[PDB]
């Protein structure tokens, strides 16, 4: 008698939640599409190893290969190096071998449509029908259009994709007037330009190619890393790369993970690892909707307040990134993107007369719980417990009146410094 759970897509997020599952017992089953175009992304040293904390990590280091990196922004000619290259196709195609290992069922696959029929009733492009008691639903960004809660300024970014002679890597970004390029040559001579871009004014599918075509002949690094630029016969493609905030992304039976439930821009290098933030906490959250359905209210809470959350963060690192180019003043490209989502730093300021108890969705031993916890600026989702000694009876005696001293008396001298310290950051000096 237990539970169908299907996941579609698999990419990083689906991947990382279906392997999450089995860790926590459950049978799993990953449908996903064999490939796409061919992509390649900019990864940090942190993403790698962050993927193989997940479990990904044999999907990894065949498809991500060093490579320099000229970095052109605020004026300075800066080569750092480092990062890699990750080749998505390589990647996709080798995130299946860890599912099979990890004992997750992969049906290749298009899906057609999904209907309310009992369960979930997964229809896939060649007529089979899966049905699923829950559904993870993972498609990134394909991901069937529903309201946005946020979205950002509405962004493009083009691709143009052709070969060159092999032996040679590298890779670089540069600040344009009006948008910023990211570009890639691999070991085997693929080359990758991708050019972001306000939405507006863009040319229609027909003007593309040759709006493409005049970028890269205006790039002297274009000139630089590639010597073969196939200006004409180039792919081309147009990716919508807004930063999406979904409107819902938790029910009874389902959840969304990864591009699915939230996406910012690109400019960070990081989007995997963002997505793979989003997808962290997805399996007990699923857990809770399986085994306690009766707190499918406080699961369904918990996943998209920190979904928000994560959105919001990841959207103020990038802006900050946008920010650090300050050669561009007249530029609406640019003064749209420092400015967004707003201009609230990465850590608030303490207030301590604004901290609240209440009770709130906590994590406890796999499933969303509720438990009183103190609400402050810096952390709007509440903090629970250090190290076990909760906070929320404290705070409620020191609310009351209670001297800090009488207040920890009963904890131990490192707990109650531990606790000292954490009020002392939320602005009780
Ligand atoms: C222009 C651009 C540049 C980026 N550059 C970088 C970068 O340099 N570094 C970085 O770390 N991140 C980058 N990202 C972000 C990164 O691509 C995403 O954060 C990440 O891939 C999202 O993971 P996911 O598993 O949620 O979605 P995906 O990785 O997109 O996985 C979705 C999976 O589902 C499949 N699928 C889609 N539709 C269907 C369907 N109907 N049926 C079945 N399967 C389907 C797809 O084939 C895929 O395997 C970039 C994103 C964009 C848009």
């Amino acid at each position: 008698a237990e539970p169908r759970i299907v996941v579609l897509g698999a990419g990083p997020a689906g991947a990382a939640t279906a392997i999450g599952l089995r860790r926590l017992g459950y049978a799993v089953t990953v449908v996903s599409e064999w490939r796409r175009f061919a992509a390649v992304e900019g990864v940090s040293q942190r993403v790698l190893e962050g993927l193989r904390h997940v479990g990904l990590g044999g999907a990894l280091r065949q498809a991500a290969m060093p490579a320099t990196r000229q970095v052109h922004w605020n004026g300075q000619q800066l080569h750092l190096n480092q990062e890699f290259l990750l080749d998505r196709q390589r990647f996709d195609r080798a995130l299946r071998d860890d599912l099979q290992r990890a004992g997750v069922s992969v049906v290749e696959g298009r899906v057609r449509e999904v209907v309310r029929d009992v369960g979930h009733g997964i229809r896939l492009d060649d007529g089979q029908v899966l049905q699923a008691d829950f559904l993870v639903e993972a498609r990134g960004r394909q991901a069937p259009l529903a309201a946005d809660r946020l979205r950002g300024p509405e962004t493009v970014s083009l691709l143009n994709v052709w070969q060159a002679a092999p032996g040679a890597p590298a890779s670089a970004v540069e600040s344009l007037a009006d948008g910023w390029a990211w570009m890639a040559r691999l070991e085997d001579g693929r080359c990758y330009w991708q050019v972001t871009l306000d939405a507006a004014g863009l040319p229609g599918k027909a003007g593309l190619a040759d709006y493409c075509a005049a970028r890269r002949a205006d790039s002297a690094l274009v000139t630089e890393l590639f010597d073969a630029r196939a200006l004409a016969s180039a792919e081309v493609h147009a990716r919508s790369s807004t930063a999406i905030l979904a409107g819902e992304c938790v029910g009874q039976d389902w959840i969304r993970v990864g591009d699915a439930a939230m996406a910012v821009d690109p400019l960070s290098g990081n989007g995997i690892f963002q997505s793979l933030s989003s997808a962290l906490q997805a399996p007990v959250v699923i857990n809770t909707l399986l085994r306690r359905p009766e707190r499918a209210g406080l699961a369904r809470q918990f996943h998209q307040q920190r979904i928000e959350q994560l959105f919001l963060r990841f959207a103020r690192i990038g802006r900050d990134f946008y920010g650090q180019e300050q050669g561009r003043v007249g530029q609406p490209f640019w003064a749209r993107r420092q400015g967004w989502p707003d201009m609230q730093a990465l850590h608030v300021a303490a207030d301590w007369s604004a901290v609240r108890v209440e009770r709130r969705p906590v994590l406890r031993d796999g499933l969303v719980d509720e438990a009183e916890v103190v609400v402050t600026a810096d952390q709007p989702l509440g903090v629970w417990h250090l190290q076990g000694v909760e906070l929320a009876p404290a705070v409620r005696e020191l609310q009351a009146g209670r001297p800090l001293e009488a207040v920890v008396s009963g904890l131990s001298g490192e707990q109650q410094r531990m606790v000292r310290r954490w009020l002392l950051e939320q602005g009780l000096v």
